[PDB]
């Protein structure tokens, strides 16, 4: 560790404990930086090369946390719970908890190793037919698109093998590694320090509450799909009594439903909501959605983008042939001046809201630049995750469309409502049961109760029980399903989309409330409301300073999450789908649990 | 309620509390005796009539449950946790708990009333062919001889079926019933209760980490076993990487795999250790069985049966065109005088274990008849279930199977050694699983992680990720394959009977140690050894009158639950199945784990 980097010596006191933070500062944005610069040259420019500097970056990061960890421990281990600074205590609590710093070098090496390979063996992982598919865009354009049950089987099943199978024994070493890192500062595992991020008692509980209200809402669409999915592949394909086949619901994950919107639209005579092919006919670009999704922040006097962003981000999958890690993400490099994107960027109405959720990471960013580095994170993880999906809420309004040139034809009656909160509960409600599972199965996987001999009978077990769908074909544990899931090898936790899934229209609600705006809540647009702007930039600008409970009072008047907006919201559909499903004869659930598909006839040879 | 059963006049302190509880206990013997009178005149004599008559006693026990509870917080709802008497703290949280007297009237006539109904329909339930077989017997004794596939599927499809389809709509109104009336106690959910049991804080971690050392033995004994069938029937119905097939393993549950010993036997040569020829052979019936079981107990110096016992009994399956609760049980009438066993007893040698297994419980009940009701249980109810089955481990031994004239002296080789660990693994060892997960499907449908809708997808992911077994033809939520199962539908927890198959061994360990036998544990014999037999005495006397960890640790010196004994007592074959499992290459587990067989040809 560089002289400059190293702890000095303080008071045993809060007074040096202020100091050990601000001395901290300084040394932690130059390594924070190294270690963000050096992620950012790996994904944008997968190298055995760039993986080795990615890897020295750690190393030094270990370093560090490992000296001012153990130097904070030395001194203020019975003092930091009861400093009279708020703030100054959620500083040092960071700096004390070691983690992979906890493990002798040999083991943070193996360790970074690990992180490495299991991030390059997942972004270049392909599917190849002498040509060979990548997941973006290849693979994603044949489940959005493609509706030959036989393609879309093969692009799953060669997906879920390609990627998960050589994954699986680098996922059971980094969880070994990761828990035992982590047991040194006092967890039982790993997933429970992922969980106290959100300091509640009860989180687990709290979750399981919610979901159980949210619940019927996704039986009731998952009833209409699968009847709509049953009309078009037909009865050998689709158990109208059990799950629905994993790979036809227009997404590699079955996470997002939207891309089936046209086979379960119910009033096609009404506007076209699906505004890809506008966008298409229209010529829209990767940077034009950016500075569509842009021009939506300044409208509520939020920030810009600066220069260093346009200049820096990847915006657009390289054409050069590099290897890139194609996941969306926005990146800080805590200098309070560079802040990127890295998206694979499709011209699609779902990559719109994707870049509006990437852009409200990087808002979140430049609203809190200036607070002390530990501070520099969310109120609680999906608070991150939450900005930019609320706008994309406004955004995505039939109104908001028309006023931004992709919608010419704008009506205001049931059918239509109809249309556009089924085409939303695609989107949202799907999503529920998926962003609450997967780290269901993280959880114990980190406490054990998954052993590696279960990883992929647990997986399917939730996937089931949770989302109602079942493998295409036949899978065993040299399978690792799991692993194809981005998340899981680039160890990134998921409960923060569930939290942000119910948080997002409680914010809603909020600001279209400040905004003055007094229709049904899923007409409401804030667009050009700089009220509702100051309401939100208040809880930017918070950065973690104060509870997220407390920040979430002050903003909607309630210290929980809470599922009652995102069900006001979509009460219309709701009312609606149930009486559908009713009328239909349908079976809500997946009784016949068992069920499994048949292969095609000639299969693999007819692709 | 009768005025002399209504509670008195008592101070609000430990010294009227003690008056209390004797009070208490006075009336509640006269009770529970009517209470458990006419369940008897019931399960021996199923109909509308003795069911009618059960539940005006469960009403009756209700009333009584209420009116000494709500006078017990009355009194000493906030004082009596601060006692310095152990035992009376024991007895008055107890009957603070007032279980289902916390429903309104017509919820206890309607639990009450949802137990007859589910009790009747399991006992009752036939499979009628293409003549109509019942459980027990019939369907028993071609789970366990027959090996034919497609008898066995027929078998056991139509036992599921029948027994487990029409009991679903029932059970989920139990349960409701079930978490009302305890959460009024104080707990989240009946499951809670159970497990309040216990007395122990890490009760759930402590059986996961008995498990876990367990699990290598059953993992090595299924393999072992897997292969035997895949001999037999073929890879078109055995996957030597998946989950075997649920009715092949000698047993309607698969809970215990004896009866496929001589399938996996691996010395065939050697004397037959199913002794079960030799017993029919030697015209053995249900009272022989009965009374060489007594004789072990008087061997030690406990008691013998009373003459209420063999007058009383049940120990044969009536012949009068009757309908009977057959699985076996034990009754204790708390009236210090009467004690029954009813089983409709067959002459096999698992059966003269089960004999032992409900002797056991009688035994109990004799040694604390004295005591006052509420300690009138075992320390805890493991203890209970493994009172006979310590005995019984001393009784299968080929040394005392040769004393009772049941087995040609055998040598003591190591062919020999293997043959009985084996088929006592099969007993023992792969009912572990069962044992444990049981009461994990069911703890979760009291708690509500299981609703309805996947009673029979959390049953299968459970029976498939602990026994690695899988159903033999296709389920869906309309079967209820846990309601097949005796216990589920007469409501008795399961947990008690993995915590007696680890128990067990420690007290065989602790009582051949005190016997002075000093060969291998699984060779001893505490027949006769009186100071065994007075070590056994001390622990039923005690009754649930002390902890049992206190109890536990004064009989084998540890105050926990511990797998050390069990896993010396078959060290032998763990490490002999280990090595023929390599030898034949076997993967150890089920990764396969959708593997289901295929059905036989135009069955049925
Ligand atoms: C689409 O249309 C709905 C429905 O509009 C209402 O019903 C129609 C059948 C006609 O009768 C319309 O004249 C009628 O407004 C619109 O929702 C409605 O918006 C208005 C605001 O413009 C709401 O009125 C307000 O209501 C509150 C009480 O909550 C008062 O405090 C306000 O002063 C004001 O009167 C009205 O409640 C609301 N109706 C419903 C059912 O939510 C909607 O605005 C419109 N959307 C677009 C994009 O044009
Ligand atoms: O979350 C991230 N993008 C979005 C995203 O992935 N999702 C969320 C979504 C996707 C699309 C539109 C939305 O409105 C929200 C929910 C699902 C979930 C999903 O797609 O699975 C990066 S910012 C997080 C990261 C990535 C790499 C890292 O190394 C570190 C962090
Ligand atoms: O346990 C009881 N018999 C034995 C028994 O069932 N088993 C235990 C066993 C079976 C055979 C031999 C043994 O050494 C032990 C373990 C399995 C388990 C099983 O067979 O599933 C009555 S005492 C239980 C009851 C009956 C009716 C009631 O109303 C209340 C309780
Ligand atoms: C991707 O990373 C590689 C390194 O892995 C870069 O290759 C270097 O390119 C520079 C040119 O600026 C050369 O001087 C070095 O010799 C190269 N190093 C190696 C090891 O080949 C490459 O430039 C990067 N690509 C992009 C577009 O940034
Ligand atoms: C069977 O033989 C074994 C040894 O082959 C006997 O075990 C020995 O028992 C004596 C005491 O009787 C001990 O001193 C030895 O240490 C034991 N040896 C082993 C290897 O355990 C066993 O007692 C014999 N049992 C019978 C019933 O004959
Ligand atoms: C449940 O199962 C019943 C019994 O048949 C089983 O299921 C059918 C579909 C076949 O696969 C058969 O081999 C199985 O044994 C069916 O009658 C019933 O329709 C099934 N579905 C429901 C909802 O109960
Ligand atoms: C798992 O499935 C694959 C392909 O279906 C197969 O090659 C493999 O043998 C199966 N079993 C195991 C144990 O891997
Ligand atoms: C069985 O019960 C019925 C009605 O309860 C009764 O009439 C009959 O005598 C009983 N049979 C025996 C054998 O006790
Ligand atoms: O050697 C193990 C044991 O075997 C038997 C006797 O020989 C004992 O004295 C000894 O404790
Ligand atoms: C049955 C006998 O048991 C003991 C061993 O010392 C002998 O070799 C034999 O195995
Ligand atoms: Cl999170
Ligand atoms: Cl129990
Ligand atoms: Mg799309
Ligand atoms: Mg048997
Ligand atoms: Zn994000
Ligand atoms: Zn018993």
């Amino acid at each position: 560790l560089d002289p400059g980097l190293q702890p000095g010596q303080f008071s045993a006191d809060e007074a040096g404990a202020q100091l050990f933070a601000q001395s901290y500062q300084s040394s932690a944005e130059q390594v924070l930086f190294q270690s963000v610069a050096a992620s950012w040259a790996h994904d944008t420019n997968i190298t055995a090369e760039n993986a080795r500097r990615q890897e020295e970056a750690a190393l030094l990061s270990q370093e560090f946390a490992e000296a001012w960890g153990q130097k904070a421990k030395e001194l203020y281990e019975p003092i930091w719970q009861q400093f009279t600074d708020p703030q100054l205590r959620r500083i040092i609590g960071a700096v004390r908890t070691l983690g992979s710093a906890n493990l002798p070098l040999a083991k943070r090496q193996q360790y970074n190793a690990l992180l490495s390979q299991m991030s390059r063996i997942y972004s270049t992982a392909k599917v190849c037919l002498a040509t060979c598919w990548s997941l973006d865009p290849d693979l994603t354009n044949i489940l959005a698109s493609s509706r030959s049950y036989a393609m879309l089987l093969f692009a799953w099943e060669g997906w879920h093998n390609a990627a998960g199978i050589p994954l699986k024994p680098l996922y059971e070493d980094f969880t070994a590694l990761s828990n035992e890192a982590y047991k040194q500062d006092g967890f039982t595992d790993t997933g429970a320090y992922w969980r106290s991020w959100y300091n509640s008692p009860t989180f687990e509980d709290d979750l399981e509450h919610l979901y159980q209200q949210l619940e019927p809402l996704y039986l009731n669409l998952h009833a209409f799909v699968r009847r709509a999915l049953h009309r078009r592949y037909g009865d050998r394909y689709i158990n109208l009594r059990g799950p629905i086949p994993a790979h036809l619901l227009g997404d590699m994950w079955a996470q997002s439903w939207e891309n089936i919107y046209d086979m379960v639209v119910p009033f096609p005579d009404k506007p076209n909501l699906d505004v890809t092919s506008t966008m298409l006919q229209q010529g829209w670009q990767a940077t034009h959605m950016f500075r569509v999704a842009e021009e939506f922040f300044t409208s509520l006097e939020l920030s810009p983008m600066p220069p260093e962003f346009w200049e820096g981000s990847m915006l657009e999958k390289p054409a050069d042939g590099r290897e890139v890690v194609c996941h969306a993400s926005a990146w800080d490099f805590y200098n309070r001046k560079d802040f990127r994107i890295k998206q694979c960027t499709r011209v699609t109405m779902d990559q719109l809201s994707t870049v509006h959720h990437e852009m409200g990471h990087i808002q979140y960013y430049l609203q809190y630049k200036d607070l002390p580095v530990s501070l520099r994170r969310g109120a609680n993880p999906g608070f991150h995750e939450a900005i930019g999906d609320v706008l994309a809420l406004s955004v995505s309004t039939p109104e908001h469309l028309h006023k931004i040139g992709l919608l010419d034809r704008v009506t205001n009656d049931t059918e239509s409502d109809i249309n556009y909160l089924l085409k939303m509960a695609l989107e949202k409600i799907a999503f529920l049961p998926f962003g609450y599972l997967v780290d269901q199965w993280r959880w114990g996987v980190f406490s054990g109760r998954t052993p590696p001999s279960r990883y992929n009978f647990d997986w399917w077990y939730l996937r089931t029980k949770y989302q109602g769908i079942c493998p295409p074909v036949t899978r065993n544990e040299t399978h690792f399903d799991a692993g194809a899931k981005f998340h899981v090898p680039n160890v990134t936790p998921y409960i923060r989309y569930f939290v942000s899934f119910v948080l997002q229209f409680q914010f809603h609600e909020a600001l279209c409330k400040e905004a003055g705006y007094e229709g049904p809540l899923h007409q409401c647009d804030i667009y050009r409301s700089t009220k509702a702007g100051a309401k939100l930039r208040k809880v930017l600008r918070a950065g973690s300073s104060r509870p997220w409970q407390e920040v979430l009072k002050d903003m909607v008047g309630l210290d929980a999450l809470d599922a009652q907006p995102l069900l006001k919201y979509f009460q219309l559909v709701t009312q609606w789908l149930q009486e559908q499903n009713q009328q239909n004869g349908e079976v809500l659930g997946w009784p016949e649990y068992q069920w499994h598909p048949p292969l095609p006839d000639n299969y693999p040879e007819g692709i």
